[PDB]
């Protein structure tokens, strides 16, 4: 087969999902690792696209190399670039984002940790999680290149995970491109 540069892991948090796996203080989601192009498609072609997911569903795809210590947050010193789409309008962004990531297409790809698509009531958000938020050049490069990849015209923001411990009164974006 065609091996990928790194191994990646998919997991899905379906709200209405039946038989949710209960663990002490948590819900364990079905997780699947793949390290070849063939296995990526095997998973992608066997799951629904965002447009067919229900409100509250979240799909995640992260690089195994950056898996945190048990229950700890993923790439905690990083943050994420987010794009908000109307309902049923994130399928392309989701697919291209996955391909760009596993394909190691980003200039500062070493800082890319994963991507998550979140389906909500009136919006669907796709986000690329990165580490080392301090590396301004790297973060800005990733955001711009992602925006260019998807041909997205609107401005996108980067929110640092640690800043999540803050209040509500914005601004919230560390960077904007």
């Amino acid at each position: 087969a065609h091996p990928l540069e790194n191994a990646w892991t998919f997991w899905f948090d379906n709200p209405q999902g039946k038989s949710r796996q209960v663990a002490w203080g948590s819900t364990i989601h079905p997780i699947h690792t793949f390290s070849t192009v063939e296995d990526f498609w095997g998973l992608y072609n066997n799951i629904h696209n965002p447009s067919k997911l229900n409100v509250g569903a979240d799909f995640h795809c992260f690089k195994n190399k950056i898996e945190p210590k048990w229950e700890d947050p993923i790439c905690a010193n990083g943050g994420k670039w987010t794009i908000s789409c109307g309902r049923g309008k994130s399928d392309t962004f989701w697919l291209h984002t996955l391909l760009a990531m596993i394909g190691e297409q980003f200039d500062f790809g070493d800082e890319i940790c994963g991507a998550v698509v979140s389906v909500r009531q009136k919006q669907e958000r796709v986000a690329i999680w990165t580490k080392n938020a301090a590396n301004e050049a790297a973060q800005i490069s990733i955001g711009k290149q992602w925006k260019e990849f998807l041909d997205y015209k609107d401005s996108i923001g980067f929110i640092v995970h640690e800043d999540a411990k803050r209040s509500d009164k914005g601004p919230k974006n560390r960077y904007t491109v």
